């Protein structure tokens, strides 16, 4: 019996930690973000996770004001105007209130926790009256009594409306710490390093995903590779296309950071640790932290049928409109050792079969469905909607493949579709 579907069930979240770096040098952070809403609408993302953007004098709790925007970025009025323009595109806005975000310990000192908590309660009220759709809180492993504070902040948020969302982020990849936070709260999303603490094999990927769902009784969750960092900084280069397919087709809300749709990478370890500039085009002004070529830029990837940006737009469109991906069940198939394969299914809608080859060579799928719920078995063939191999994509798209003899090319991911049979 299906719960009411809230705005975050309908597709991806998109994090913008450093508004000025996202926007560039031509405008101030809040106004400038407003001019990119049309680009963000083309990605079909359902929400933006912003900031933090508040006043925070490093490690000085009494020169930190969670209710005031940093004036370099804009005014309260600019913010309110941003929220209204986003709402005309059906894009919701989450605010990151991590308090000491400019210092080393982002939650101030342990001794200071009750002062933080008093400040935070006042801030949640003020921001919820200004029209935000919810809140994000990062590095929650550095927050004392995190489960208790998160529960309390959740209750204040939900008290106004169940359409308000809370997101927590951790540096941890440890399943037992992750489960402990989730048990303390209800319908909280928790982002983490869980999916990027990996050997990046077929078997390890299967094992990570199935153990997490089993440990949480398959409740609604987020899927991410970090609480903040870029996908191309956490995941091997050969797997960027494959991991995009995975995050879009697992059951739950996928969460990305700005630039993930391009394969952007962040600062190198000799450079200052600063968020990278979003490379709108190949102009010099965008060349921090690395020089960028046309093919690493929004302008370049926008007309390329082979680009990561083109695959993001395609998958995001399908995620927002097909019921089996909106809120379908998940079943893991058995497959050869280098593969992970699974299906998504709702009622009598089109089913989806995902097959992912984690090896640099041709592999037989050997798909098995030995244990499968009444109502669903595998067909003999299925239609190919998408391959990560853009060569095959230009000449086999919308064609049909026999499942029993399915073969994958090196590092290939497949999205296949099959119908309900009466
Ligand atoms: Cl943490």
């Amino acid at each position: 019996e299906l719960p009411v579907q809230r705005w975050w069930h309908k597709g991806a979240l998109y994090r913008i930690g450093d508004l000025q770096a996202f926007v560039g040098r031509d405008a101030g952070g809040i106004a400038g973000l407003k001019s990119h809403l049309e680009y963000l609408s083309t990605l079909k993302v359902k929400g933006l996770v912003l900031g933090p953007i508040h006043k925070n004098q490093k490690d000085e709790i009494n020169e930190t004001d969670l209710k005031q925007i940093n004036p370099t970025l804009g005014s309260q009025e600019d913010f309110k105007d941003l929220l209204q323009s986003a709402k005309k595109k059906s894009i919701h806005i989450i605010l990151d209130l991590t308090p000491n975000y400019q210092g080393q310990n982002a939650w101030f000192l342990p001794a200071q926790a009750d002062i933080v908590a008093t400040k935070m309660k006042e801030a949640l009220s003020s921001w919820l009256q200004d029209g935000v759709d919810g809140f994000q809180f990062r590095d929650v492993g550095k927050l004392m009594n995190a489960p208790l504070y998160l529960a309390e902040w959740q209750n204040i948020t939900k008290n106004l409306s169940e359409d308000r969302l809370l997101i927590a982020g951790t540096e941890s990849s440890d399943l037992q710490q992750i489960v402990n936070i989730l048990e303390s709260t209800s319908d909280l999303l928790l982002t983490s390093s869980y999916l990027s603490n990996s050997t990046f094999t077929g078997e390890r990927t299967e094992s990570l995903v199935t153990r997490f769902l089993n440990a949480t009784g398959s409740q609604w969750c987020s899927w991410s590779v970090s609480q903040a960092g870029l996908l191309a900084d956490f995941i091997p280069d050969h797997l960027l296309r494959l991991y995009q397919l995975l995050l879009f087709t697992l059951p739950g809300t996928p969460v990305f950071s700005y630039g993930d749709e391009l394969g952007l990478q962040g600062a190198l370890p000799g450079q200052p640790a600063k968020a990278p500039l979003m490379p709108w085009n190949e102009s010099s002004i965008f060349h921090i932290p690395r020089p960028v070529s046309l093919n690493m830029t929004v302008k370049g990837q926008n007309e390329d049928p082979g680009s990561l940006l083109t695959q993001f737009r395609r998958l995001s469109d399908l995620r927002g409109k097909e019921r089996s991906l909106l809120h379908g069940d998940f079943h893991a198939l058995s497959s050869s050792p280098d593969l992970f394969s699974y299906i998504r299914h709702w009622d009598q809608n089109e089913r989806y079969l995902v097959v992912l080859n984690f090896r640099d060579s041709g592999r037989s799928a050997r798909l098995g469905a030995s244990n499968l719920p009444a109502g669903i078995s595998l067909p003999a063939s299925a239609k190919l909607l998408l391959s990560t191999d853009s060569a095959r994509q230009s000449r086999e798209e919308d064609t049909s493949l026999k499942l029993e003899n399915l073969s994958l090319n090196p590092y290939e991911g497949l999205l296949l579709q099959f119908p309900f049979v009466a």
